[PDB]
């Protein structure tokens, strides 16, 4: 399977963005998160960040940054690629998320969303 | 004719997108992949990626995809012109498939689009 | 809690927007400036702004460019981050505001923003 | 009078656009293209392309590519300048055009755009 | 006061755009200029251009260049600050003006604008 690729939240809609810039660690860095929601419904895995400089996966920054603003304009159906616990300055944990951002894909439909699912019930 | 330019699918529109980040045969990389459909007809070549530090062009990465991205937002025809059996990553192919994204044109009606044909 | 986090204002609206090309200090300087809405007056209030070449956090000046630029058009309500008593230059100060902007983010009700609250 | 500048199309829409990335001579290349309409009125001089690493100006590919999309966009009125008998690879011109995009401005009615005429 | 922002036009707006590529003094460059009218009518301090390799102010080419083109999109009303008799190449100057353009900002009213008043 993909690495990295087997965490995910489907059928989603991003109804939330921040975007700052932090230092962190000596580092200058910048960072954006999103928040979601499920239709009407509150989510549990329901925010997710990404940071320039820092992450398993620094590549990126902009194209995701532009491709989270252009969902949370047009308010599509999107799958959310995410990793959980990269994140683990508690006070950015506790401000914004300990999940990093990994992909995003979009649903055409209530059944069908772009990218890799697990292989079963168990991700064998 | 043009080299790569021989493999295309038209007037078909862009109706699913994918941008991710993702480490591929030891090296970090962004991909973007396009879903397709041709209205209500059923098509079996209907999806195509660039990946930015792999395949036969590695340039173009943020062109293509922004390009990619004004279709998949109006919704209009294009003509997509692509190369087959590039991506070996086999866990990629599988999620996508194994098709390179060379070009996207546009279609202005049933009977144009730019670009080669033969 | 996180440094530079501490002060903002809530569920505001960027109603002013300015950018320019500057010679600041010694350095040739872009800059941009947001102002925000108070009523209905059409001078703004509280305006923030971001150089590229100075200022505690010099990084991501097209990205919060864009981002101002993004609710300057939607109108909608935001939570700015902002730190006080930043720009020196006595002329820039007086023309624009001492504040630097460190973030921006949505509001999604009238009671939620995202982002650390004080 | 500017060099380049003397051969132009006014009061057009671009009505279709290519983006591709190809091998070239020899080099890894980027191009877009534009097509061309004058409302009803039958046009041909209807395509002009901007290569990333050849052409008489190699500069502002992703600005001209930036600008070109806008007004596909918007379907506004424009003046193209262009060069003529410019791109030297025969697969290329055949599939595209032979001309090379120099500037696009904007027309704010039927006998005005913006730069020089002749 | 600063440097560079003492002459300007208030509430206009941006009604034409330009945007090429051209060789001046031995240097390929990139430009644009704006166009402008004042509501109703015309104004005869026109023609603002800014250029990637030559000017006063040489930074920030893109991000004056997208600015330019949002406010053509949205026709807002705007002040433009300028610089006399910066571009010295005759038939630049003829086609379009000396102008250099510094800076853009807003008018939320017919009185007020954002940035600094002579
Ligand atoms: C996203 C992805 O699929 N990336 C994989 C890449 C791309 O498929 C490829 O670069 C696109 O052009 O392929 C990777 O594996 C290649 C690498 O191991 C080289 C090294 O020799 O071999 C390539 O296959 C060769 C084969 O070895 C030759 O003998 C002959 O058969 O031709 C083929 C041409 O493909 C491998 O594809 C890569 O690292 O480049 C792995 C990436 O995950
Ligand atoms: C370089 C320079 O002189 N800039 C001044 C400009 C120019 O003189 C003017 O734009 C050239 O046409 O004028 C500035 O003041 C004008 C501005 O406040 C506009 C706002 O709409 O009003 C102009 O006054 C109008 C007036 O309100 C109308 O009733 C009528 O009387 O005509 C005049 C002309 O439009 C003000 O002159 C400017 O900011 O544009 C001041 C600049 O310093
Ligand atoms: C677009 C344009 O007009 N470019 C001019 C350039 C600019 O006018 C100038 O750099 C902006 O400050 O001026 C050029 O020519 C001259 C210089 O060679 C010389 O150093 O000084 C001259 C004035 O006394 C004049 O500016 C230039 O910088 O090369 C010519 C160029 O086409
Ligand atoms: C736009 C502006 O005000 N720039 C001024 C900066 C900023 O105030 C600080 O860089 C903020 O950290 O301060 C200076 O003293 C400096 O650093 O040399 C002078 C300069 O003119």
């Amino acid at each position: 399977a993909m690495a990295d690729y087997d965490t995910y939240v489907s059928n989603v809609q991003i109804n939330n963005l921040s975007y700052g810039v932090y230092t962190s660690g000596g580092k200058e860095t910048q960072f954006f998160c999103i928040g979601l929601k499920h239709g009407s419904e509150a989510i549990s895995i329901n925010a997710m960040c990404k940071v320039d400089v820092y992450g398993n996966h620094k590549q990126g920054f902009d194209n995701m940054l532009n491709t989270a603003k252009y969902y949370y304009t047009t308010g599509g159906d999107v799958r959310i690629y995410y990793k959980e616990n990269v994140w683990r300055d508690p006070d950015f944990k506790s401000a914004f998320s300990s999940r990093e951002l990994i992909a995003i894909t979009t649903c055409s439909s209530s059944s069908y969303c772009m990218g890799p699912t697990v292989t079963n019930l168990e991700s064998d």
